């Protein structure tokens, strides 16, 4: 007690007195005792130890009231007191009665210090007043919190301190409006006086802090409209008294708390504006800005329904001045524009935001002149010119932007502003372009509309808006610019895609969503940032959309490589995009450039010792060094001193292996050791390894664990080929090389003295090592190897099984069975497997192995029904491939494998593969599992240690992807949380099953093979229908597929394998698809016969076994639902087999949909009319005879054929009458009434009637005419109204009325005849009966035109065009009601393109027939004018009524547009020639003509006007060609017209000396330079000032843009101008003094011909197209062609031969192409060698290598695949080219004339000046060649030329052809006879020659050649050595 007390009185002693206060009354005062005496360290301890234990009553709070001796003394002691009111809480005293005063009174000594007690007295004081309620010390305590505290010195503080204690106090006493009066009071008496001085500052303001504080809690009272009076009364100091330009901080705010207190109900605004509006005075303070801008919110939250006009007119230039460096009221000014913008009174909108609009496009035509653009496409600008020229555009528009963002905020119900989200487009083709060069407003603009569409986004008030997104999404996608707008656009994109589908047919737009998916495609591979690919693969996985994937296709196959997360994501979208359409590009080619412009440059940077990791990677298992190290071993390079930003993956494997190989070519290989060793070491690494596949051995190259250590392992073979391919393509140095590399090197001191041909000879067993992993790695060794050896058994074997294992090509198969010549029957049957027909095939197989063993058939082969559609050892292996055809889905082999075991008992050996894969399937589920296990299945009993490891080799994990699932199959069946560890088993097979899809892109190849894509899409199946019991999608969907052909297998017999297996379970709807899989596999066709009828008994019931009476099986049974389309291909089955018993279960099934809406109806006829076509029927005109005379004969199908047309009268107007009928002519009479029961209702079966009837009116109206025809009925009506006189005249005047009427001014001649004999008014019947019995002998014309009018309006069209067109201007007297009547309304319409003979037949001889044609050119002209233009321009300024009213109509929509291509075609007219040099070309032709007048000149001189004069017949030309040139387009008068003048100063008037110098002065600018012409700014400027245009379609079928680059002379020949054109590039060429009309038909001809193609162009992967060209006539002896796309000429690679061959002699041009020829026929007229010629032909070709081409072709391909598919595309293009050169008139083709397209293979030709046999006319050396056959072309194939792959796609061309010879002959007919073309004794010749040669009378006329044998004809005499050896010497036979 008393000693802790006294101790105290020494740090350490203080703290035991918190702990013996807890546990007295002598403590209280020692804490006035000690704490008032010590320092500072021991005083504010005291002050926590009686806080809340004793006693605060009497003595621990009256002593604290004596401690005025010190201030700090006494701070301690005051705040303990109330420390211990808090701590109590009895309350016996806290805020007490007037013993409390006493703290009042230390109120009063607060104010004296500075204000530092209130910290802790005033904090307390309130807390415990209640109630205890007191407010009387509120007006005793706001004496000195404001006045005294106005000028304290900071006195910062304190004011915010003191105004927060008004809070708890004043809550209360709700009656405190005497203070605001006493305040206003003295307040309103300090402003009135006196004047400016610091009395009126101090004390002036600090009053006003008051109504800033007591106002905080009086928002209770009261209120009756008070606080107007109170602002009213306030705002009147402030306004005339300053004046004074003083702080006004407090004084602005004062109305923020006050005015804030009331909404809506009344304001004093006509005060208030003027003190809103002046205060803003610039510029003053950084500070004062703010309580300035704040009231403007304030007063604007007041202000919604009483505000209008000048109110908001004052923010043009008042506030916008604070838009600067000053941040301080950056953000305060940007709250008034959103706090006006939505609220409100939307009248004020259309003010505010019309000039927020007008100054944002006010500040962009600002901009303008720094970048010169248009200027300014405004729409809602206003009168307010501000120049700014700085950077203050950006802030303008970034703020404006940003102020704009609260119009499109929720709700916002009302829209009658200007469509803001319309301002973002109307004004999008100005600020979205440069803008690049802005290059942020297009992103503040994105990021603006991003919001607006953020909170709705699609809902179809506006609709177009919902498709006005994708429309302008597109043109802003693809405009490649910075990343900073693709994270945007992207991220949009991917929010519209998904509610998209989460609407509904948005997706038939259809210009919106076709445009919308385009861009996907583009910014899903560029560029690498791997964050944006998965913002395209993930936007464009859940769409499809509608139309097209084939760009998604491409896409993914070159996707499947980044070594990054985006693989699976491009797996996961080409895993469930769609099936049947991969197998169906685009992207692989800029593959397929990119590796080859890498190869040219050819830089030596990389590698010394680098190099040496890439073959230790392909060759041993060691790993990398690491990591994949791909993208660091390429950055490691370059290091400079190209590929495009994809460098991901192919595109750096390939250029390793390419500079691996670069490095390895010198000499001393730092790689390995010298070259006798690497070589070795090559060689070892594939005689070790090719010998593997025919035994079983082991090897690091196969046995890698684990995975993925063997699905690397065909990779390592992969690229091993590759590096050998290259190898190849390196090793080229000695020939050299062409113009790929330089030579390909130096290089000339080695490789030329070295031969390595010698080992590649030597070390061919690639055949073998590399036919297993890839397919056409092995032919391009085969192809050498087999042509130099001119064994051959063995070297044969691996041949045609490479070309088998293609899956096409079976074409070229057939050359080696007609290359038996060079020292058999097996590849004749070898090649006729694919040939998808394994189920033939296999008869010539085992007919192939008698008599050299046994029958090798068990039970049968059953060969009857299958013709409807030496002791070697070695041959009897390869016969092991009928197991491969026959069994993997007919297995058989069952018995068949045992007939090889009796075959295999008497000789050795004849081995097998595996049996257990056999022995597993099918359709039990038991034995299967019992089956497996015996294999390598380490199965699962319900990953890295799959399968197997050892060995899997390459190729054989297709055996390997198809057991396993096997077994989660049958797992599934076993059971069915379980299926967990069936997931994490398929899931990762995936992963392996990816890996031929990936092994597809090294290097690059196709989208082959499909034999391995399908256990890709069925594994995604397996493991989709595991996760649930498939209730949906995945099925799989493998729907037409209109592929066609895609064998089988491993496409449909692997499909339908697992797909059974998903039906035959049933513990959703999979059995309709079922079905489908199933029709799909029927309809083969072609031609599997016994794989067709396992289908046929799945689908609807079960047969046991039939040897051939599958007649007796099905036929005649009826079915329901659903479709019936496994009817109609049962009798197409029976067709195979049977011809009568197949027609009347068609014609059975016919009588079917009698009653039904199905449309089958309309193929089942259509399809039934081929087969009752030809042509031993002969019954149906006995069928009609006996229905005409009571039928009772003779068979059924007769009377179901009789009974099935009878149905015309239940169901193209009328049918048949029938007049047309036997009575005329017609006798069958059958098929034209099938047809026309056939169009019910609506596409292709119009067609097929209008090819007969028009036929059978064309032969019928020509046979009348010779002879004569009258039916009963209009004879009758002539002998019934000639009465009386006599009928035996009549009997010769129905003949002559036959006669004559048929014969079709010309009707008038009707009536010639009829006055002639009878000689009777009765004149009206003459001209009716005369057109009567002409009506039906021209009716079969008017179903024909009919019947084309319905099938243009339902959608080949140009043969019914054609024929339209040849019916209307042969006789357009019938049919005129029903030509007029439907070519003018909607026929097609139109019927653009290729065929404008329109134009041909404006200028007829008829009147009325061109009224037609001029209206449907004007609707040609005016709905889709980008088809055809620059139609009559042409022609007008060169029938004349026409073009007019054409081009006046072409006019009428952007004039503009036309008259700009007007002054085009004005301006290309002009720069031909010109003629002004070309005068000597007139004088050129003077050899004899201007000289016979200087013998008169040297004649009457002698004998001493007629000399003089007769030259005057020049002048005429000479003054002419003066005349025309009357005003470079200034300096012509100086180039031109220099010497003009000066130089007919004695020739005109008057031995014609000043002729010469005028040609010789100009002959000599042409030999100076060789492009003698300036740019653009030639005579012709103005194509140099047409910097933009619209439309223009320059030449094609868009991009005329701006202009071309420059033009050149071509100093080549005569004379061309090739110019560019740049458009949105194109190069094309100017043609004068030559008629440019003939070739423009002939290139409409090459696309007519091109367009048959396209119905057989489907796979067909040697697609048949012939080149076209693009020309276009600019008038008379003028024309427009295109030069050339990416293609080099054949004599480029003779003439660098040329040269090599000129620098290898060097080293111990001319050539010359003209002179080399008579070097050598010196020493051997006409002439007549003759016989010499034959001879020096051989001296020649024996010299120049016949391998100039295909080592050029072979060296332009990086990859093996490639180039198969190069060299198999030539070959087809050379044979498309010249059987269509054969035919018309191509020849005297030179080496300049013919190219060659580098890339695709294909052969493009020049314009053809010589054609329709014009060659045999000259006048030269005569040629006959039918095509061109040299030396460089014939070795170009695999083999050869026939029976090779290029002589089989030529006999296909004249089937083409002469099944569709009409409409060529048609084409002709219009072609010649023509106005324009001037090409009529010869136009009649050259038709009946094209007629004759494409109805193969070409020789002799009275034998009918066989397409086989023409071609063998035509091929025979095109490579003759007689024809070969009589050409031109500029043709160059021998090259």
């Amino acid at each position: 007690s008393a000693d802790p007390d006294n101790l105290k009185y020494s740090n350490s002693a203080v703290v035991s007195r918190q702990r013996h206060d807890d546990t007295h009354a002598d403590i209280q005062n020692d804490e006035k005792g000690g704490y008032s005496v010590n320092g500072g360290s021991g005083e504010n301890t005291y002050g926590r130890k009686s806080l809340g234990q004793e006693l605060r009553v009497n003595n621990v709070t009256s002593p604290e009231f004596t401690s005025v001796q010190h201030g700090s003394r006494a701070l301690a002691t005051k705040d303990m007191r109330k420390s211990q009111e808090r701590s109590m809480s009895y309350s016996d005293e806290s805020r007490l009665s007037n013993l409390l005063r006493r703290i009042t009174r230390e109120d009063d000594r607060d104010r004296r210090l500075a204000t530092v007690k209130q910290l802790k007295e005033f904090i307390q004081q309130p807390e415990n007043k209640l109630v205890l309620v007191k407010q009387l010390d509120n007006i005793l305590a706001a004496v000195h919190d404001v006045l005294n505290e106005s000028s304290k010195l900071l006195q910062e503080l304190r004011q915010e301190g003191a105004c927060c204690l008004g809070l708890l106090c004043a809550s209360l006493s709700y009656e405190a409006e005497k203070i605001f009066k006493w305040i206003f009071s003295k307040f309103s008496s300090s402003a009135k006086d006196e004047v400016k001085l610091l009395y009126l500052c101090a004390t002036y303001k600090a009053l006003e802090t008051v109504g800033e504080k007591k106002a905080f809690s009086s928002v209770m009272q009261l209120v009756m409209t008070s606080l107007q009076s109170i602002l009213e009364n306030v705002d009147t100091p402030e306004l005339l008294c300053k004046c004074v330009k003083c702080i006004l901080l407090v004084a602005r705010c004062y109305p923020h708390i006050f005015s804030t207190n009331f909404r809506d109900t009344v304001d004093i605004l006509v005060g208030w504006h003027i003190d809103h509006t002046q205060k803003p005075s610039l510029t003053q303070q950084v500070s004062g800005w703010l309580q300035s801008l704040e009231p403007f919110w304030v007063a604007d939250l007041a202000f919604s329904t009483t505000l209008l006009g000048q109110f908001l007119e004052d923010m043009e230039a008042y506030a916008e001045d604070l838009s600067h460096v000053a941040s301080g009221e950056s953000v305060d000014e940007d709250v008034p524009p959103p706090s006006v913008s939505l609220p409100k009174l939307a009248a004020l909108l259309r003010v505010f935001s019309t000039v927020v609009r007008s100054i944002g496009e006010r500040f962009s035509p600002i901009r303008g002149p720094p970048i010169t653009e248009a200027y300014v496409t405004d729409v809602l600008y206003r009168v307010m010119r501000c120049v700014t020229a700085a950077n203050q555009v950006f802030f303008s528009e970034a703020v404006l932007t940003a102020a704009n963002e609260c119009v499109g905020v929720l709700l916002g119900s009302l829209d009658p502003s200007m469509t803001i989200h319309c301002d973002m487009v109307i004004t999008y083709g100005l600020d979205q372009l440069e803008n690049c060069q802005t290059c942020g407003t297009d992103y503040i603009i994105s990021v603006l509309n991003l919001l607006t569409l953020i909170v709705e986004q699609i809902n179809t008030v506006v609709a177009v808006a919902h498709a006005v997104y994708q429309a302008v999404l597109s043109l802003k996608n693809i405009p490649v610019l910075e990343t900073a707008y693709k994270l945007i656009l992207g991220e949009m994109t991917c929010a519209l895609n998904n509610l998209l589908h989460s609407a509904f047919k948005n997706h038939v737009f259809n210009v919106d969503n076709a445009k919308f998916v385009v861009i996907f495609d583009l910014s899903a591979l560029t560029t690498i940032g791997n964050a944006k690919n998965s913002l395209i693969g993930m936007w464009a996985l859940s769409p499809t959309v509608f139309a097209l994937l084939s760009k998604n296709l491409m896409i993914v196959h070159s996707d499947l490589a980044v070594h990054f997360p985006a693989i699976q994501y491009a797996v996961l979208y080409t895993l469930y995009s769609h099936c049947t359409r991969h197998d169906h590009n685009l992207l692989g080619i800029l593959l397929k450039k990119d590796n080859l412009n890498q190869d040219t440059r050819k830089l030596l940077m990389t590698w010394a010792l680098e190099a040496a990791v890439l073959m230790k990677k392909s060759e041993t298992y060691a790993p990398l060094f690491k990591f994949c190290k791909g993208l660091l071993a390429n950055t490691l390079v370059e290091d400079v001193n190209v590929c495009r930003v994809q460098l991901v993956h192919s595109g750096t494997r390939i250029r390793q292996a390419f500079g691996k190989l670069l490095k390895s070519i010198p000499l001393d290989v730092v790689l390995s050791n010298n070259n006798h060793t690497e070589i070795q070491e090559i060689s070892l690494a594939l005689r070790s390894h090719m010998s593997k596949a025919p035994s079983n051995t082991f090897h690091p190259q196969d046995f890698s664990d684990v995975i993925s250590f063997i699905l690397y392992g065909n990779s390592h073979r992969t690229g091993k080929d590759n590096w050998l391919e290259r190898l190849f393509y390196s090793c080229q140095r000695l020939d050299k090389r062409d113009q790929s590399t330089i030579p390909r090197n130096l290089l000339k001191t080695d490789a030329v003295l070295w031969q390595w041909a010698i080992w590649e000879a030597a070390q061919f067993t690639v055949l073998s090592k590399l036919r297993t992993p890839l397919g056409r790695a092995q032919d391009t060794f085969q192809t050498i190897e087999g042509i130099i050896r001119s064994d051959e058994g063995h070297g044969n074997n691996q041949l045609r099984l490479v070309l088998l294992l293609q899956y096409l090509e079976n074409l070229e198969k057939l050359m080696y069975n007609a290359y038996e010549g060079c020292a058999p029957k097996v590849i004749r049957t070898f090649f006729y497997t694919n040939r998808q027909t394994c189920q033939d095939w296999l008869t010539r197989i085992r007919l192939s192995i008698m008599r050299v063993g046994l029958l090798a058939g068990q039970p049968a082969v059953t060969v009857r029904h299958g013709f409807d559609l030496l002791e070697v050892t070695i041959m009897m292996v390869v016969e092991a491939l009928c197991e491969l055809h026959c069994p993997e889905a007919i297995q058989g082999i069952a018995v068949w494998s045992s007939s090889i075991v009796g075959k295999n008992l008497l000789w050795i050996n004849s081995v097998a593969q595996q049996a257990e894969g056999r022995f597993e399937k099918a359709s039990v589920e038991y034995q299967e599992h019992l089956c497996a296990m015996t294999g390598v299945d380490c199965c699962i009993s319900s990953v890295i240690n799959y399968l197997g490891n050892k060995a899997c080799e390459c190729y054989i994990s297709i055996a390997d992807w198809a057991a396993v699932q096997e077994w989660q199959n049958a797992i599934h069946d076993l059971k069915k949380p379980d299926p967990r560890e069936l997931q994490k088993s398929i899931e990762v097979q995936l992963l392996r099953s990816s890996v031929c899809l990936a092994t597809a892109l090294n290097p690059i190849e196709q989208d082959q093979k499909w034999q391995s894509i399908t256990e890709n899409v069925v594994k995604y199946l397996k493991q989709t229908s595991r996760i649930a019991i498939g209730p949906l999608r995945l099925s799989t969907l493998t729907v037409s597929q209109s592929l066609p052909v895609l064998s089988t297998l491993q496409l449909y017999c692997s499909s339908a394998l697992e797909n059974t297996v998903s039906n035959r379970l049933s513990t959703a709807l999979r059995y309709t698809m079922y079905q489908n899989q199933l029709l799909e596999k029927i309809k083969e066709q072609t031609v599997p016969i016994r794989s067709h009828l396992m289908e046929l008994g799945l689908t609807a019931a079960k047969f046991a076994r039939k040897r051939g009476n599958v007649s007796l099986a099905t036929r005649l049974l009826a079915q329901c639902s659903e479709v019936q389309l496994g009817k109609t291909t049962t009798a197409q089955d029976l067709v195979q087999h049977f011809k009568k018993l197949s027609t009347q279960g068609q014609v059975d099934e016919k009588w079917g949909p009698e009653l039904d809406i199905e449309k089958t109806k309309l193929l089942y006829t259509a399809g039934q009319s081929t087969h009752a076509m030809e042509m031993l029927s002969s019954c149906a005109i006995s069928f009609c005879k006996s229905v005409k005379a009571e039928y009772a004969v003779a068979k059924s199908i007769l009377t179901l054929a009789k009974w099935i047309q009878a149905e015309w009268k239940e169901i193209p107007r009328i049918e048949s009458e029938s007049t047309v009928h036997i009575g005329v002519g017609e006798p069958d009479f059958i098929l034209g009434q099938l047809y026309h029961l056939s169009s019910v209702q609506a596409a292709k079966s119009w067609a097929a009637l209008a090819s007969w009837a028009y036929r059978w009116g064309r032969k019928v109206v020509d046979n009348a005419s010779q002879g004569e025809g009258v039916r009963l009925l209009p004879r009758e009506k002539s002998e019934v109204q000639n009465l009386l006189p006599d009928t035996i005249t009549e009997e010769e005047k129905e003949r002559i009325y036959g006669i004559l009427g048929q014969a079709v001014e010309d009707d008038m001649v009707d009536v010639i005849w009829r006055q002639l004999i009878s000689s009777c008014t009765e004149g009206v019947i003459k001209v009716w009966r005369k057109v009567v019995d002409r009506i039906f002998s021209l009716y079969k014309l008017s179903c024909s035109a009919y019947f084309t009018f319905l099938k243009l309006n339902a959608g080949m069209i140009v043969m019914a065009t054609l024929r339209l067109l040849r019916l209307l201007v042969k006789h357009a007297g019938e049919l005129r009601q029903y030509l007029e009547h439907g070519l003018e309304t909607t026929p097609t319409a139109p019927w653009r393109g290729i065929i404008p003979q329109l134009f041909s037949r404006l200028n007829h001889p008829e009147v009325y027939v061109r009224q037609s044609i001029c209206n449907l050119l004007c609707r040609v002209a005016q709905d889709s004018p980008h088809l055809i233009l620059y139609p009559a321009i042409v022609g007008t300024i060169s029938m004349q009524d026409c073009y007019s009213k054409i081009v006046d109509k072409l006019s009428s929509a952007n004039p503009t547009m036309v008259l700009q291509v007007q002054m085009l075609v004005a301006e290309l007219r002009r720069v031909t020639v010109l003629w002004d040099e070309l005068w000597l070309g007139v004088l050129l032709q003077q050899h004899m003509y201007v000289l016979r007048r200087i013998q008169q000149l040297e004649d009457e001189v002698k004998r001493v006007e007629k000399h003089t004069a007769l030259m005057k017949p020049i002048v005429f030309a000479l003054e002419h060609v003066r005349s025309i040139t009357a005003a470079e387009k200034w300096f012509q008068d100086n180039y031109g017209d220099a010497i003009e003048n000066a130089l007919e100063k004695l020739k005109t008037p008057l031995s014609w000396i000043p002729f010469k110098e005028i040609m010789l002065s100009l002959q000599q600018r042409a030999q100076k330079r060789a492009s003698y012409i300036l740019r653009l700014e030639e005579i012709s400027p103005w194509l140099a000032a047409m910097t933009n245009t619209e439309i223009a379609l320059p030449g094609e079928v868009v991009t005329i843009h701006s202009v071309g680059g420059t033009i050149t002379i071509l100093p080549t020949k005569t004379k061309p101008k090739k110019l560019l054109f740049l458009g949105s590039s194109y190069p094309y060429l100017f043609k004068g003094l030559e008629d440019l009309h003939l070739d423009e038909r002939i290139m409409q001809f090459l696309s007519i011909v091109n367009t048959m193609f396209a119905t057989i162009n489907r796979q067909e992967t040697p697609r048949f197209h012939a080149r076209h060209y693009s020309v276009t006539p600019l008038g008379t002896r003028s024309g427009l062609i295109q030069w050339v796309d990416g293609a080099t000429p054949l004599f480029g690679l003779y003439k660098r031969w040329q040269q090599r061959e000129a620098a290898l002699q060097a080293q111990k041009i001319v050539p010359r192409p003209s002179e080399l020829y008579y070097s050598k026929i010196g020493p051997a007229r006409r002439d007549w060698p003759l016989h010499v010629m034959k001879a020096v032909l051989e001296e020649l070709m024996e010299a120049t290598p016949p391998n100039l081409l295909a080592k050029e072709l072979w060296s332009s391909c990086t990859t093996p695949d490639e180039w198969w598919r190069v060299t198999q595309s030539y070959a087809r293009s050379t044979a498309v080219m010249s059987m269509v050169g054969y035919i018309i008139g191509l020849g005297d083709r030179h080496l300049d004339n013919v190219l060659i397209d580098m890339t695709t293979g294909e052969v493009v030709h020049i314009d053809y000046n010589v054609c329709f046999e014009k060659g045999k006319s000259l006048r030269v050396p005569e040629k006959v060649p039918f095509r061109m056959t040299q030396n460089i072309e014939t070795a170009l194939g695999v083999t050869g030329v026939e029976g090779v792959f290029r002589l089989s796609c030529e006999q296909v061309l004249h089937i083409m052809r002469r099944g569709r010879e009409t409409l060529l002959t048609l084409l002709e007919a219009f072609v010649y006879d023509p106005l324009v073309d001037w090409t009529n004794s010869y136009a009649v010749s050259v038709w009946k020659r094209v007629k004759a040669k494409l109805e193969g009378r070409d020789v002799d006329p009275n034998r009918r050649m066989s397409v086989a044998e023409q071609v063998d004809y035509v091929i025979k005499e095109a490579t003759n050595l007689d024809n070969l050896a009589q050409l031109y010497e500029g043709w160059t036979a021998w090259v």
